[PDB]
């Protein structure tokens, strides 16, 4: 399915990022997946094995970037598939937001997809063939109070992929997004039972979503058999938002 | 996979509905097909061989909805996957349409979402299991000079759909929408050099889509791998259009 | 505002459709309102005096359009602004659901525009001026358990708009849809006090919506400073759904 | 009617900022409209005269912003109208994009809603009434090649929009999009003749859009006959789009 393709998975220590590497992986990619330690990096090669291995990136440097890039092309070849996973939360009212937390939202959640787009896509675009997925969120389509940072950036994600999308398509590049509702993590696992009774109300599915769920989405814009969905938003919410 | 699931593709004689049933074979349903006569259900049938059969249905008739699903459950058992794929085109300007061409759009293309749905809910609802995928259009997004009654239908499936997920999601059944651009197919290849022209001009992709790459889709929401997905629709139309 | 100009507004017994027309009436229109019964009409002709009058409309039956048209075109002259306001409920879970409840909503709610809109049409292409505005619903967009019906008639003619709105656009007539969240009634003044809670914890903005405001919305969108307005759906909502 | 409401309109130099302005003030608002320089804000106090003032804004810059609202408070009063209208383009392909095309648009066209909304948001709660209106683009909805940074920052405020909106909602205040189409201004006039062919073709209503009639939206939205109406983008593109 993946055989002899090149996946970047940004952010793939855990959760969704490492769903994403470990199916991508299972279907026949090589996948390098980053950390934003040199430690991080080291625990994505262990996991990774044979199969890739775990680089050092931050999405707001673009010297980085660079950087990862370079080593990414010495040793396997050019990025067929970059999954934009990599992504923070930073919420607030919005009396109470501060501007680092609106900057470091754009930045870290809005611009990284900017940056690592265009540092693939000319690669992409003499192959002929190429994806490029990023992680949204349900946030993005329906907002939410005391996230409009993050709603800001996952919404901008959609319309930058859009245009992205009209640039790349004839050329057999497709340009999607990935919009999660309540996914499992170590955050959630962390909640009282009356905060996760809470956030199950919103849910007609009555339960969380799985890493694992998110990353079947990823695996399926990323094949070959969804080369005829371009500038779409994938939602993945259980029913939480319905567009 | 799909080992010992059962999926009714309704109009299965050709195009999409064809390839949806054959993908489905392929992963490992037992699969039933439809065409409006008895001669084009023997055509599923032979195409189907052991792993499914053709039957005639008439997706406006009540009698016939109940004989086949009647014929299903006494050979097969009860429906685990139902899509909804048969339709039709009755193209007009509104100053010209006819109220034929009206309300056969509307029985054929919406109505049809109702009585087939209802048909199979009760045995999915016991089981805590099901799928539900019906055959939109980018039409019903978009609009379509000429065609307000293929787009009332295709548009009116969505917001039946999205009621529907609603009722049934606490019971792990899903119920979507996969909504083609346009596709090489019987409805297609009328048009003129100069429409296909001015088709192909409107999509990004610089091409027509493949009856494989909506089976793609189908297949990929009709799987365990969608569990989460429901009440959404998944646009498959070369960017064409994008939302 | 409207001064010379002649609106149709179909379903102005009370509520919404009765503050459309006398919002249209106190801006300088000449109104015609309907009502299903000889009765109602009276009422209407009533309340409206020297600014238009009632006429009994059925907009199920073909031979009561074209009766209430001939009368209108003889009193008054031809419909500048068509408000398509008329539409029922029969709310049901979907194995509850019969046939009958299907078919009337589809009848009344969505075949009505589709017979409307055709019906004053070709006078609007003639005068190079046109507006039609239906009443749709949130529930056309969100969805909603045991209105699966309503939901694809209200979705169903945001697609007849979209497509009728790219016939007609380049002769200067819009069409457009109204989508209101909850509406002060008769009927929500019925409920009891743990109803109206259950309603309002829905709405950001804590309140019911009038039917004025709705009023105030199809007036704008029927206004000369809205011609660049068509295909569009105005959701007045109280922030029940964004989109 | 405005009657002693306090409107702040950024970029009412020309083109669609100056409309809304001049409209705002002939429904009796006084208006506040800002330009990036000292020149530019007298030429802003000119056609204002006795109903508003212009004075000197840059909408990235925290200190300007300060200074402007304190100047606005001493003066005037509490702003009860925030129009972000101020927005720039610099159009490129992703793959000539310069880092400075990329933040410039992200900090004049995004953050700037941040920043001028949080500025106003306090006195509105204060007063459970309140209007913040941005102006948007088909764009940041639809997409376009060669402007993937606008289309970020247009769908970014939408995602802003949304979740500010559900803050605010309960205290009377509405935070809505205006989505512009091509209109003919400064940022149009630049085309050339067979752009503008080509924009031509994608518009059904066959024709560019005047500032006037966004200034005629702006103004619905600002009134007291929107007061339901929040978290909604109100799309003014001649059919080009429809959602
Ligand atoms: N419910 C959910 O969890 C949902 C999550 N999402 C999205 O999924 C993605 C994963 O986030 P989440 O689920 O919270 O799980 P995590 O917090 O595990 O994932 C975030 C990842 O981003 C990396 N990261 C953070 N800052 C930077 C930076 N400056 N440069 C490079 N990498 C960075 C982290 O690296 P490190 O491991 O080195 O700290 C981490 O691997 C995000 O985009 C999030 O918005 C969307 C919808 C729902
Ligand atoms: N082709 C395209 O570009 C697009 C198609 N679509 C949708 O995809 C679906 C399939 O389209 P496509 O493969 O192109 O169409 P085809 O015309 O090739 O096939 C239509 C199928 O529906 C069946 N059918 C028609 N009327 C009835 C009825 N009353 N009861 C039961 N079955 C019926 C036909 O049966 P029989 O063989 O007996 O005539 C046939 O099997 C449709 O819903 C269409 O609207 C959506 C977007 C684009
Ligand atoms: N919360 C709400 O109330 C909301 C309402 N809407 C929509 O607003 C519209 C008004 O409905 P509602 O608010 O319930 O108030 P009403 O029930 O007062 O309005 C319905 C109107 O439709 C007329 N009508 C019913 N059947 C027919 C028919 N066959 N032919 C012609 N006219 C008919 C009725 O006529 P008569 O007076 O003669 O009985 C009545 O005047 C509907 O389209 C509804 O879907 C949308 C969103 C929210
Ligand atoms: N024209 C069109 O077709 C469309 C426009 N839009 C949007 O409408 C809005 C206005 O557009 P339009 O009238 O065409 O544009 P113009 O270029 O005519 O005007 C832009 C205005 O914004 C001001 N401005 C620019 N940068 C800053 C800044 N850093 N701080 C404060 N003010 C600033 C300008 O000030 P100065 O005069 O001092 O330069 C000017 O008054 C924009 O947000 C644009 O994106 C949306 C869709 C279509
Ligand atoms: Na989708
Ligand atoms: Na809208």
């Amino acid at each position: 399915s993946f055989e002899g393709k090149i996946a970047l998975v940004t952010g793939a220590s855990r959760g969704i990022g490492r769903a994403i590497a470990e199916t991508l992986v299972a279907r026949g990619a090589k996948v390098i997946g980053t950390a934003t330690s040199e430690n991080g990096a080291k625990n994505i090669s262990d996991y990774l094995g044979a199969n890739g291995k775990g680089l050092m990136l931050n999405v707001t440097d673009p010297a980085s970037i660079e950087s990862v890039l370079e080593n990414i092309r010495a040793e396997f070849g050019e990025v067929d598939i970059l999954v934009n996973n990599a992504g923070i939360t930073r919420d607030n009212l919005l009396m109470r937001m501060k501007d680092d937390e609106w900057n470091d939202i754009i930045e870290t959640n809005l611009s990284s997809v900017f940056r690592l787009s265009k540092a693939v896509m000319r690669a992409m675009m003499k192959k002929r063939c190429g994806r490029i997925i990023t992680i949204g969120s349900v946030v993005g389509t329906m907002g939410n109070a005391g996230q409009a940072n993050y709603a800001a950036a996952k919404a901008g994600l959609i319309g930058f992929s859009k245009s992205l999308a009209r640039e790349v398509a004839s050329r057999g590049i497709t340009v999607n997004v990935v919009a999660p509702g309540f996914i499992e993590t170590d955050m959630t696992r962390a909640l009282s039972d009356d905060q996760r009774a809470g956030i199950l109300a919103q849910v007609p599915a009555g339960r969380l979503g799985g890493a694992q769920e998110i990353a079947s989405a990823v695996a399926f814009l990323a094949s070959d058999e969804a080369s005829y969905i371009t500038g779409e938003t994938l939602h993945v919410n259980g029913g939480m938002y319905m567009v």
